[PDB]
């Protein structure tokens, strides 16, 4: 009796097919109104170039009009914030973007920029304001983090309630770990979070019924640790090198998969499971901001 | 053969002596400067006035100037939001807070109220942006709530370390709850919270080295489910007086204790007093 697989792609293909249909009505019901997204980045790195386009690529399939601004290198701090007020200002604007790391060859506080963002346009959801009702429990209009958000859609789509569950999280970072804490608490779970300075992380492990990782560290969390029949949520992505691969590199979550996929009873693959997920969880976000404006 | 108890009356009055001292020596270095704090209160409650009284004798003691505003029970949310930006305005005023709950016969949004708050002057740690750097580990911006801050300070004096230790928060309120889980993973210890909805509550409260209670239900806690030699942090106040644990019991089990009363509530107003010297200290800075 094998954890049956929790396929990110074809769920996620599911969520953006049903998004694009939501704008299409949105925009039938309300004729004039344009759910509206921007993006800014800084500099001209190759890795943020592809995953913007992605981003843009996904937004323009749901319908949603995705503004791309590409600032220079030669950037200043004052400038990357003079963008931020006016994207706040927009009225057309319902949600937007900073995509880092920035590239400049001047000093950026990367945090101030980030706290600049009105709360109400944070479809990120990593500003302090919406991490701190996020925290609170103000889950009915807040953003949250694509990541975690993805996570929390896989885990329901198991079917299995939530609440009086105990789920353990095992990493606390601001884009994966904390907010992750902050939905299954707030979904009613009973969480336990772990982190590098966990005793017998094993143990601990061993006592979710819902386990959601992000570490880093490759295939770490071993089948043995695993709580039989549990849900397990792998948000890992690491790159080991395999010839037998067609561009010579394998890619590992942080649970060791083989093991653990004949313990729980829902696991997620690595490649294949959170990944797909989160531009899905970023044109959610999107379109929930556009929606709470035109209320 | 009992936990060893963790006096807040004595522990609290040390930290009074120290702020106080900090205050008269920071008005021989700045003559006519006075750290300032408002409590603004909507409504009567009795509960809400003794609390505040008790906030006011220890500002006074410390040497700190405090202010005391109470709206009447007609007050509209609107009228609160006139006070608060008054507040968030006045040079003089250091640190301020909402007494909570408002007391008012018309709805007002309590957070849309605290989160108009200036967080420079949120001495209450209740604001979104306060609220959102403790919960993301930023703890050098930021003002902690100061029942979370009392029963850090009151682990702390059981000299032993939080890294590494499970920690078990019993209850999750914007106050207490939520704001103790985040200042015990940042310090560090693995933390598991519960709230109603937990199942087997009493296993989960048997896995914690480190026990915080606060959820409001007299002695529902009891000294079966304590880990025997854990540090118990009750937060309680019910009503004789008693806490969210049932001491008796729990004092055979656990090492280190805190009493009802006497425990948590007079370390809550000595951290409450700590951040308003603070907030004094930052505006001169
Ligand atoms: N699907 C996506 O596109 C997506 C998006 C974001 C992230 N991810 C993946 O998620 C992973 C985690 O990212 P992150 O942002 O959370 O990074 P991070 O900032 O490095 O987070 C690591 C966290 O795990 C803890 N930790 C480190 N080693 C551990 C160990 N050996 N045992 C227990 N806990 C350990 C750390 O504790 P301390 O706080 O004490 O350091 C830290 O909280 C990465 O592999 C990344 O590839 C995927
Ligand atoms: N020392 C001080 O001066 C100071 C300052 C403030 C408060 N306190 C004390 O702290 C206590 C709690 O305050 P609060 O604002 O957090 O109260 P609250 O708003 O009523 O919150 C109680 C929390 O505990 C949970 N809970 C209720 N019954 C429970 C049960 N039987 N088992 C497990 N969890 C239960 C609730 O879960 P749900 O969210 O699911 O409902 C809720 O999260 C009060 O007794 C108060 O006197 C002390
Ligand atoms: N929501 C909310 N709930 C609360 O319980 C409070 C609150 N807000 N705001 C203010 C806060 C006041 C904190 C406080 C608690 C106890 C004491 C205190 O000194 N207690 C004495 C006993 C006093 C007596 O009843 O005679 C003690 O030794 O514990 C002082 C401040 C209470």
């Amino acid at each position: 009796a094998p954890a049956e697989i929790l396929n990110g792609k074809e769920i996620s293909a599911q969520i953006r097919a049903r998004l694009k249909n939501q704008v299409t009505q949105l925009k039938e019901q309300v004729p004039g109104f344009t759910p509206r997204l921007a993006i800014l980045q800084v500099g001209n790195r190759d890795d943020s170039n592809l995953y913007i386009n992605v981003k843009l690529k996904a937004a323009e399939e749901i319908g949603i009009k995705a503004t791309h601004i590409k600032l220079p290198r030669t950037t200043t701090e004052s400038e990357v914030m003079k963008y931020i007020t006016s994207l706040n200002e927009d009225s057309t604007v319902h949600g937007f973007l900073v995509q880092l790391p920035l590239d400049s060859e001047n000093s950026i506080n990367t945090e101030e920029v980030i706290n600049a963002i009105a709360p109400e346009k944070d479809v990120d959801g990593l500003t302090s304001i919406n991490a701190g009702r996020l925290a609170r429990g103000d889950l009915n209009d807040c953003f949250i983090p694509c990541t975690p958000k993805g996570c929390l859609e896989l885990i329901k789509e198991t079917g299995v309630p939530i609440a009086g569950r105990h789920a353990v999280v095992v990493g606390r970072s601001k884009i994966v770990g904390a907010p992750m804490h902050d939905l299954l608490l707030w979904n009613n779970a009973t969480v336990t979070t772990c982190h590098s300075k966990t005793a017998h992380l094993d143990e601990e492990v061993n006592k979710g019924d819902i386990l959601v990782v992000a570490t880093g560290q490759p295939e770490m969390v071993k089948g043995e640790w695993i709580k039989p029949g549990a849900i397990v949520i792998d948000c890992g992505i690491n790159y080991v090198p395999d010839d037998k691969k067609p561009n010579g590199r394998k890619v590992v979550g942080d649970v060791a998969y083989d093991e653990a996929k004949e313990r729980a009873s829902f696991i997620t693959p690595v490649p294949g499971g959170v990944g797909p997920m989160t531009v899905a969880m970023l044109m959610q976000s999107t379109v929930e901001s556009a929606k709470r404006f035109l209320e």
